């Protein structure tokens, strides 16, 4: 079990309900590959340093999250088959909160 | 003027106004050495790298700054002398707020 | 057109001739994306912050590029879907060679 | 021990046998703070986030330590001392060579 932060960026132009939607299938995917949440940060609307999907903004959401290493790049793909999610990034804590 | 990010660490042990007191300092360093204060996060605790003053913690502030590149070397160094800013590190601002 | 670092990582079990053609293919697509190579590292391997293909290390390649930022996406994507490529991340140059 | 990475930045103007000389500094004072050198890189000169010292440019050196977390932060400081150091940045190793 290892604590990693997990970044991602949604698609700028969805409504709260299609946001708060897009979050629980998150929280699902996260539980469902043994992770415990420990943080959640709603960042808000970046410029990305390139365009995705024609797109040169996104929503950001941050998690602080443990859970075993031999399942994040699982949970990476899963994550990644949204329609709405534009970027996923995991990457070792090094600071935790 | 270029856009920066400043992620300043202080001591974990300050009450509220000593709190408020660094941020004022703060705020008249980046006003004075020409920055534009365009975000501001207060990220609190968090586990440090190293302990830095033989404290493990840190309480986090993190700014979005457009100010002349050729001052922030001259920024970093006036935060740096107050007592209880920890450390400051000063990168490029890549995904803009 | 903006200056990026591509990072790469690959399978960590290929022979020489197999790590030269993957080489070959990425340049092909960098240039194929309208990327000017400005420097290109090879690292070696490293061990990941998290197994990819329940492979805990990768042999990593950085490259120093300057593109249309409207093309980056593209190029990730195809980069991704040689079977040899564990992992893309393109990050914005912030401090050049 | 903790690993983690040294990021140190010189003055880009020096000859041969002054660069050499730092290197050596650098050596002792990393040998004196418990640190076991698993991998050095002279990664040379590359402009600067922001100047410093009304330098743009810096010469760059990477080093991956094993050393005692409680000592990291008397080791960056002492580094810091050398005038030809402009910046010194110790981050925790995530993927170690």
């Amino acid at each position: 079990m290892r604590r990693y932060e997990v970044n991602i960026v949604l698609n700028p132009n969805l409504d709260q309900s299609q946001l708060a939607l897009e979050k629980e299938i998150i929280q699902r995917a996260l539980e469902n590959y043994g992770a415990r949440v420990e943080k959640v940060e709603e960042l808000g609307l970046r410029r990305l340093a390139y365009p995705i999907a024609k797109d040169p903004q996104g929503y950001f959401l941050w998690y602080q999250v443990e859970m075993p290493e031999d399942r994040v790049n699982d949970l990476a793909r899963e994550l990644r088959i949204r329609d709405n999610v534009r970027r996923v990034m995991v990457v070792k804590s090094q600071e935790p909160f």
